[PDB]
């Protein structure tokens, strides 16, 4: 037996998940908290990455050499003038737009079949509320490997009846495909009861455990801990944990108060009410919250009274703490707001700083980052689907494709001149 | 047995971490301490000071040497007007780009895998509310050192596949590569508990030491001491310390004048309430706080009374605060405010006075600061990846591409005219 | 929700049926789990709203007469 300072299964840390959920308490800032919690735009950088480094392989090669099918596949070319400056164009789009719904269809069907893990939901609480993570590591057979080795095929068959030139880059790099599946689906953020967390003291090699059985656990941002033995944190949401505190027993104080005094005299010595008509009401009312006195016996020493009616501004703190939340999150993760002219909080997006405090993490301990790449900010915004389009953009796929267009205008611009 | 005067275990300085940290007291202010315990600046500006070291050093031999491999590599270059007037521009911008994401996944690696110290968060409290920091030096035995060296080797490895020649400079620099790799991992911020630091009467040598062993310390702020034993200090955070211990001393205040006058009536002689309906809730609300009198005999000498019902204002004093937190944190390190039209407070981020003040102390410490450059202010801005393609930008590596793409066009203009 | 087997289930009227799952909510000692969609981050405050709605229309329906005598 060993004495070991734990952290997770207090009131102080156990409330945490209840307040950034809002059992207890919230206001107008929580829907910052909702939006830093987007699960999609975990798949949405995860596709970008893998697709940034398919796309990247074989821009100098492949396409001369199916340039070459395309040529005899499309009879045209007759006149140099206005045939070969607007078949080229077209012939591009459509050959982009062709891999483009390959690559787009297979990804969006091994996302959708098993990345709806809603881990990174949890991920982000957890790193923002104490400042590390626990997480389990599930293991199975290597039969289900061969599950998704068999899935991979029937997936990458809807791209392959899309395009031909599609499924050469996907045999080429399905290894990587399998290797982010794999990965993608081994690891989770431990949503179990009776976890535990600690930190041991004597070597301060702080860890995780689960039902008895220790586990691996990651760590972002370790608490400081003095001879104050409970150790306090440098996670964000430690930072207004007492303010919301006070905003909910001032919420609880003004509803016990009002609901006081809701009897108009004092002395001392179910949406039925709206249906009705007044007449049973003011029978059923005056008998509902009866008169009721209050007195306590004192012989020759007499009362003489007072009397307060009030209740507490909730309103003007309201609105103080949503500021303060307002400015909190926006500092710690610099949120932008892009609004209209003369617009109010339009739409508010994770920026260049966020990503890589937060998902580059996750990435991180997924062990998926070595090839992988972070995701433009305006590319974020975009859609699930159209952001393909831009991320070849950037890539040497199309800027190769100006290289042929050169040769080919070049090669016939010296065939008639 | 010495008698020698001690700064950290202390009511006036243990409360400075945890007001500091919000464990006391809070306001719309410390968020900007959030905005600059960013951990992420640290990592920015020693990838961007290694990649400035890194990019200057073969700027002018090896890009003539390079050439020659994708000379044969493009076949191309049949006619002087559009193929090397379009080639050659691209070319550059393939050979950037590759040994960009080279170096940017091979810095990336060598980053993520161990550079989470998170450190400099506690580093900038240090330096913020004492003036010094207290820091260990871990050391441990020279195998370590082999595992860095084995590790960064498969590390580049990543970038010997994606670029041949990005190689030739980290096999040149691996030497910079692992002291900046072992002088990360060789220094801590001393997060251990029972620690103490103290000032020496008789020599004013003032040191650190742990649990019984004297230790290495930094000083950035020494406070003036006097023949008051206990010493005043020179440091941002204790010019503001008592107006927030007044906040603190005002909300407890309110709080429990608030919770005094519940009642509605005096005389002199968990959301349980939300979900069921009035009827009991004004049952449970008259026995849930009861009813008490106050009473003091006395005898031919009675009773004449007085009343007073107020709150204290706690929002006039805490703007006044916020306004004080602001400026404070403005004119000690000139925080820029990038905001749009009509906008406020979009964004704070260091500018350049501020990494003067608070970064090279810490890479002068690390001593790795030989080597390395201050980065400017609205580069820090910019992406983990991006950061690097402007950083050769600013070097002499793509302004030696525009003299040799002038030499190709001159030497080929020559051959035309 | 299974508790020994993490794998929570539909059944209709005694026959075990398919179902979805999009958000899971998280589940502790609190044996009543705790959810992360968003309409519960404000269940609580409509419900503050509906008891001050319910209890406007009572306190108003009580003193309705201009004039209230003790005995």
């Amino acid at each position: 037996d060993e004495a070991v300072i734990d952290i997770f299964p207090t009131g102080q840390t156990m409330s945490f998940l209840r307040l950034l959920h809002g059992f207890l308490g919230t206001c107008r800032g929580q829907s910052m908290h909702q939006v830093l919690r987007d699960p999609c735009v975990l798949r949405k950088q995860l596709l970008y990455g893998v697709c940034k480094t398919l796309f990247d392989t074989i821009t100098v090669r492949r396409v001369a050499e199916e340039w070459k099918l395309h040529a005899a596949l499309f009879p045209y070319r007759a006149l140099d003038e206005e045939d070969l400056e607007q078949y080229l164009l077209v012939w591009s789009a459509s050959l982009r737009q062709s891999v483009q719904t390959g690559v787009l269809g297979a990804l969006r069907d091994i996302l959708y079949q098993y990345a709806d893990n809603d881990d990174y939901g949890l991920y982000v609480d957890w790193c923002v509320t104490v400042g590390l993570v626990p997480l389990l590591d599930v293991k199975t057979k290597p039969s289900e490997a061969a599950e998704r080795a068999q899935f991979v095929r029937a997936a990458v068959q809807r791209a392959t009846e899309t395009h031909p030139l599609a499924q050469d880059l996907l045999q080429a790099n399905l290894a990587l495909l399998l290797q982010v599946a794999e990965r993608l689906g081994a690891v989770r953020v431990a949503n179990a009861p009776e976890v535990r967390v600690f930190k041991k003291v004597r070597s301060e090699r702080l860890e995780a455990q689960l039902r008895g059985k220790h586990i691996r656990l990651y760590v972002a941002a370790e608490p400081l801990a003095y001879e104050r033995d409970k150790l306090l944190f440098t996670t964000p949401v430690a930072h207004l944990h007492e303010e919301i505190l006070r905003y909910d027993g001032l919420c609880r104080h003004q509803k016990i108060c009002q609901l006081l005094n809701t009897f108009p005299v004092k002395v001392v010595t179910d949406a039925e009410l709206y249906h009705l008509p007044v007449l049973e009401a003011v029978r059923k009312a005056r008998d509902a919250a009866p008169f009721r006195p209050l007195a306590v016996e004192d012989n020759r020493l007499v009362a003489n009274s007072f009397f307060s009616q009030f209740v507490p501004g909730t309103e003007s703190l309201e609105r103080f703490l949503t500021q303060l939340w307002e400015n909190e999150y926006f500092r710690t993760f610099r949120l932008r707001r892009l609004v209209t002219h003369q617009g109010a909080e339009e739409a508010i997006v994770y920026s260049n700083y966020t990503v890589e405090r937060v998902t580059l993490p996750y990435l991180c301990h997924i062990l998926a980052l070595g090839t992988l790449d972070p995701v433009p900010e305006a590319y974020l915004q975009l859609s699930f689907g159209e952001i393909v389009a831009a991320a070849y953009d950037d890539s040497k796929f199309c800027r190769y494709v100006e290289l042929i267009c050169s040769r080919e205008k070049a090669r016939r611009r010296q065939m008639s001149r």
